């Protein structure tokens, strides 16, 4: 219905937070981004309490549990990129 | 003063929305933190916009400004780990 497959209502919370905060006149909008940014490093390295039994072999891991931390929201990233991209033109002609 | 250099006093209501969905027992709390992967990767993709002028080199760019989110949130997310990696002998020794 509101979402698909995916859980787009509920990430979509998580973004309604930063509308919230970048609603400040002073605050740059790359504020906001990074704050949700430096969120998710925190929050997304709570998993490497799970890849290993002691510190010692799980330390090991922190590269390789990270791989999938930097990359693995970047194609969907890049898939609202196209958004902005592809219809540049289609926004620079609505701007008169 | 609920924070030193850094926006912690913001980027935490980031996360305290994450909060309010990992309260669902049935859940885990894995599907929220995917939640602030994919509502990370919509905010930042958003300064593409305001990388370049014409799509086409923007367009040429997006994997460049794209190095930048990945590759970024890394090195913060890395300090979290060691936090409960080195504290491992701390926490495995209050609980049983």
């Amino acid at each position: 219905s509101n979402n698909e497959n995916a859980f787009y209502a509920r990430a979509t919370e998580l973004i309604k937070l930063a509308n919230q905060q970048n609603q400040n006149t002073e605050i740059q909008t790359g504020e906001v981004s990074a704050s949700f940014m430096w969120a998710l490093a925190r929050y997304n390295a709570w998993f490497g309490s799970t890849s290993f039994e002691t510190k010692e072999q799980m330390q090991a891991k922190k590269q390789e549990m990270m791989d999938y931390y930097m990359d693995r929201y970047k194609e969907m990233l890049d898939a609202n990129m196209e958004d902005y991209i592809e219809n540049f033109d289609h926004y620079r002609a609505t701007q008169k």
